[PDB]
């Protein structure tokens, strides 16, 4: 049995591993057909800020490691095109430029996803740069000690381009973020989060431009200017951090694909053709608190559905769980966590929500190491059912959202939560700890 897998990053990867465990028999071939072998992009920041020396260490496997274990790898190798029927896959291997044709017994891919650009005058001056793998990571942390940089601009105020920000701010630069939306990071946090954050990062010389449309790049041969449709912002580097194309136009013809180019899988990773199977960010997955399948572009999902398709592989036999969305990031002194639904998702899906939100500090009143934090608990307004959850504090309390993350996949209530036993002692809660509490108000909202 011959399985081919393309793609090294997170769906890949996994996909291989369960390969090894469930399939140690078969004969396997992994295509990438990029020069390095599964660059942490995730990892990017760490090495921004100088956490991390060796960008060659940001990775969690090498193709040598792999060929001990008896697979093959084939990187700077690039599968060019599908022939589903007849089961096969036209590689070229670009350093000689050959081509051959491959026949598989099944096929997993996870293509990924591209940077998307914007196409606006002044495109492609010097020094508009993007960020995803490792010649953007180099050619970035470049930049962080250049003299001549001394205005940055980023497009986009996502979670990459708030890591950004925070990368160039933290090396002394001056940081303008530009994006149409009205909030940093809307959607991951409500307001009475981004409200904060938005006040820690121009505290660290970071401007936050909202509400504007980018129109083009000025400069003479390398960008000079950023001029939106009210304002125009000196620049000396531009980190365009819009969003993700799926890496999916030429599939176009070949496998089912849904019109903002995803590719259509069902509940078992299977495309529309027999034997090939699909993952990652490329694909849309079951999204638990609203029932319903949403493109979720995390390093955790595509991981998730490399292992299941490798589980599906012979017979339809286990549906995907299902995710509820949950992510992490630290941005200066704050530590935030959320899961579910929030007010952004909401709105997408049509969803009415109920919510409260306590701050307060998370350690009684005597102890001196005590601090300030802010819970958010979203709950359906007829089942009273957990929907979601969002968290912040300077001090680390992040790991409490995995307990929200199964509460939403139990179908708890707020009266589950209210009185479920969490530890206490006082060097690191209260009696009623921060879940409880949030709920318990939630409770008497609902008397
Ligand atoms: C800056 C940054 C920070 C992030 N931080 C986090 C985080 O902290 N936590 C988290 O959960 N997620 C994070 N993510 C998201 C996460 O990295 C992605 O969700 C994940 O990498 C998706 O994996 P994938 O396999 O679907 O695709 P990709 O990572 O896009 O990889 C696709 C791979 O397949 C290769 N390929 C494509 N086409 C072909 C082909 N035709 N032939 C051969 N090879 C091909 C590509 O070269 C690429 O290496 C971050 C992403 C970025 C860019």
């Amino acid at each position: 049995m011959k399985v081919i897998v393309l793609g090294s990053s997170h769906g890949g990867y996994e996909a291989v591993e369960e390969l090894l465990n469930l399939h140690p028999d078969a004969e396997i071939q992994w295509y990438e057909k990029g020069d390095f072998i599964s660059f942490l992009s995730s990892g990017m920041q760490l090495y921004l800020e100088g956490k991390v020396k060796d960008v060659n260490s940001v990775r969690y496997m090498t193709g040598e490691k792999m060929e001990s274990r008896g697979v093959n790898v084939f990187s700077n190798t690039e599968i060019t095109a599908i022939q589903p029927k007849e089961h096969q896959v036209t590689v070229k291997d670009l350093v000689s430029g050959e081509e051959r044709v491959e026949n598989y017994d099944k096929l997993i891919i996870s293509p990924g996803a591209v940077p998307f650009e914007l196409d606006i005058p002044g495109k492609d001056l010097d020094n508009i740069y993007l960020m995803r793998g490792r010649q953007w990571a180099i050619k970035l942390k470049q930049k962080t000690v250049d003299p001549e940089v001394n205005n940055v601009v980023v497009i986009g105020s996502g979670y990459i381009g708030i890591e950004a920000a925070e990368a160039f701010a933290k090396a002394g630069k001056k940081v303008t973020v530009i994006d149409i939306l009205d909030r940093p990071l809307g959607v991951y946090l409500d307001k009475e989060f981004t409200d904060v954050l938005t006040e820690e990062m121009e505290a660290n010389n970071i401007t936050i431009a909202t509400g504007e449309t980018v129109e083009r790049y000025e400069g003479d041969g390398r960008v000079q200017k950023v001029v939106t449709d009210k304002n125009a912002y000196d620049a000396d580097l531009v980190v365009v951090a819009v969003g993700v194309r799926p890496n999916t136009a030429w599939l176009k013809g070949t496998l089912e694909l849904h019109p903002n180019g995803l590719i259509k899988t069902d509940e078992y990773m299977r495309t529309s053709e027999p034997d090939v199977f699909a993952v990652g960010d490329a694909t849309l997955i079951k999204y638990n608190p609203a029932d319903t399948e949403v493109n979720i572009a995390l390093a955790t999902n595509a991981r998730k559905q490399g292992r299941f398709a490798v589980k599906n592989l012979e017979e339809p036999v286990k549906p995907f769980p299902g995710v509820q969305g949950s992510s992490g990031l630290a941005v200066f002194d704050y530590k935030f966590a959320s899961t579910g639904i929030n007010e952004v998702m909401a709105q997408k899906l049509g969803k009415e929500t109920k919510a409260v939100t306590v701050v307060e500090d998370y350690l009684m009143d005597f102890n001196p190491d005590k601090q300030k934090a802010w819970f958010k608990l979203v709950y359906d307004p007829e089942t009273t059912q957990i929907l979601g959850a969002q968290l912040m504090s300077k001090a680390d309390l992040t790991a409490n959202i995995n307990a929200i993350s199964l509460a939403i996949q139990a179908k708890m209530t707020i009266e589950d939560l209210a009185y479920a036993d969490f530890f206490f002692q006082p060097a690191f809660d209260k009696p009623w700890n921060i879940i409880n509490t949030a709920a318990l108000e939630a409770v008497k909202q609902e008397r």
